[PDB]
């Protein structure tokens, strides 16, 4: 049960403290707040002190599950996408909520793709002047690591692709089949993953919370974004026509 407060230095800086609520006092010059493994302290600490709910039912809007966006006139909530172990992943969500100018991420699990978030956050030379520049960062850092995914997936796809193409330097027909099937859940979920971001990204370009700096880098991001799909999408159809030609051999032979 861990709250992290990320704060701008009198250097122009950020410095990480690890924050007791139930004695420390608050900082100055947040930028953004991170927790972790929250208690009902955690959760009653940013409704008390950020006007922070997240209720699944209320009076003055009708709340959606079906969407993964909020806003009113004072925040926006975010349920965000990642890919976690469980190779076999899985879907893990964060919800990402914005008031007072600080960005608040809420997650339940620690993983390898929010470390990077915040090593990159913290080395990163830009200027972040509150949570919503972090936030753009994080989509941009985000995206990157789906495009590391679908680049180790072309590596094992080049090496099946030479192995049944050419009959050469094969292993199980089973066991191949099995690999391939692996790399074809991977890929589904990539791709699912940067459809899930674009909804999201999509949404924050049209609040006007967010200043022409952030929608400029959302809108490259997207475009990154785009090409990744395409190559998701040119990735999974190498794969299923491998897994047809591997099928024809189990069968021809
Ligand atoms: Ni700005």
């Amino acid at each position: 049960p861990m709250l992290y407060i990320y704060i701008k230095t009198q250097n122009a800086l950020v410095q990480r403290i690890n924050f007791n609520l139930d004695s420390q006092e608050l900082p100055q010059n947040i930028l953004w707040i991170d927790l972790l493994h929250p208690s009902a302290a955690e959760i009653a600490f940013i409704s008390s002190e950020f006007n922070l709910e997240f209720p699944t039912k209320e009076e003055r809007e009708e709340i959606e599950l079906s969407a993964k966006y909020w806003e009113d006139n004072a925040t926006i909530t975010i349920n965000a996408h990642f890919l976690v172990r469980d190779i076999k992943l899985r879907t893990e969500i964060v919800t990402f909520a914005t008031a007072k100018n600080i960005l608040f991420t809420i997650r339940y699990n620690e993983f390898s793709t929010f470390e990077e978030i915040q090593a990159r956050i913290l080395a990163s030379p830009k200027n972040f002047e509150d949570g919503f520049d972090i936030i753009d960062k994080m989509f941009e850092v985000r995206v990157e690591k789906d495009a590391d995914l679908l680049e180790w997936i072309d590596k094992e796809a080049r090496r099946l692709r030479t192995s049944v193409l050419e009959k050469k330097d094969e292993y199980s027909y089973d066991e191949m089949l099995k690999d391939i099937s692996s790399l074809q859940e991977l890929n589904m979920r990539v791709r699912d993953s940067l459809f899930d971001k674009r909804r999201a990204m999509t949404s924050l370009l049209k609040s006007d919370k967010i200043d022409k700096d952030i929608k400029q880098n959302l809108t490259i991001v997207l475009k990154d974004l785009n090409s990744l799909v395409e190559f998701s999408v040119s990735q999974l159809n190498i794969l299923d026509n491998i897994q047809t030609i591997l099928a024809s051999q189990i069968n021809i032979e």
